[PDB]
This record gives structure tokens, C-alpha cells and sequence, in this order.
């Protein structure tokens, strides 16, 4: 809206970034998918993300709106779900994460609608 500070968002943002890579206790999306040993990850996906990635968009201030922030964590879940077969570990952490990391989502966004 008109008054909605960006500061606080951006800190409410920082600590909803810390508590979804708290989720991913493997920390398997903490980098980008090391292309050099997937040399094929590129033909199947197009926007790769990661949660470094994610910080760096944040402090960059490319995150203006929840959707923004909500998209890329999206995108490390789509990706890895598609790229990896459902019989994997890494299939399953991302199912996880989105289960999980979709409450922390929730209760993060409503407290954006409060501002
Ligand atoms: O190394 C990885 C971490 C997370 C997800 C991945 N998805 C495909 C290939 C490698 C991955």
C-alpha cells in the first residue's frame, strides 16, 4: 500500500529466509545445483535457484512484494522435483520443503498484510 515501509519488510523477509533454509536440514538448496556435475540440468530447467541466490535477490532489493520472494522459493521446489526422480532423497526433500516451508510461507505473508 501507499505507507508500507520497506525496511520491515525486508526484515520480516531475512527471518523468513532463515527459518525455511531451517527446513532443509540437509541443506541441499543452500547453493545453486553444482551445474559442472549436472551438465544436463540446464536442458531441463530453465531458472535454476537456490537460497544463497535468494539472499543475494533480497539484499539487492529485488523483492519488493511477497510474491517476489515466494516465487524463487517456488522455483528451488519445482526444480528439484522436476529434475530428480521420485525415488530420490533429493524428490523428497523437496516435497518436505514445500509442505514445510509452505507454513512458514503462510504465517510470513499475513504478517507482510499487516504492514
Ligand atoms: O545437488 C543438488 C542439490 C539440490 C537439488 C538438485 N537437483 C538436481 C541435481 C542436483 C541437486
Amino acid at each position: 500500500s501507499m505507507e508500507m515501509q520497506l525496511t520491515p519488510f525486508l526484515i520480516l523477509l531475512r527471518k523468513t529466509l532463515e527459518q525455511l533454509q531451517e527446513k532443509d536440514t540437509g541443506n541441499i538448496f543452500s547453493e545453486p545445483v553444482p551445474l559442472s556435475e549436472v551438465p544436463d540440468y540446464l536442458d531441463h530447467i530453465k531458472k535454476p535457484m537456490d537460497f544463497f541466490t535468494m539472499k543475494q535477490n533480497l539484499e539487492a532489493y529485488r523483492y519488493l512484494n511477497f510474491d517476489d520472494f515466494e516465487e524463487d522459493f517456488n522455483l528451488i521446489v519445482s526444480n528439484c522435483l522436476k529434475y530428480n526422480a521420485k525415488d530420490t532423497i533429493f524428490y523428497r526433500a523437496a516435497v518436505r520443503l514445500r509442505e514445510q516451508g509452505g507454513a512458514v510461507l503462510r504465517q510470513a505473508r499475513r504478517q507482510a498484510e499487516k504492514m
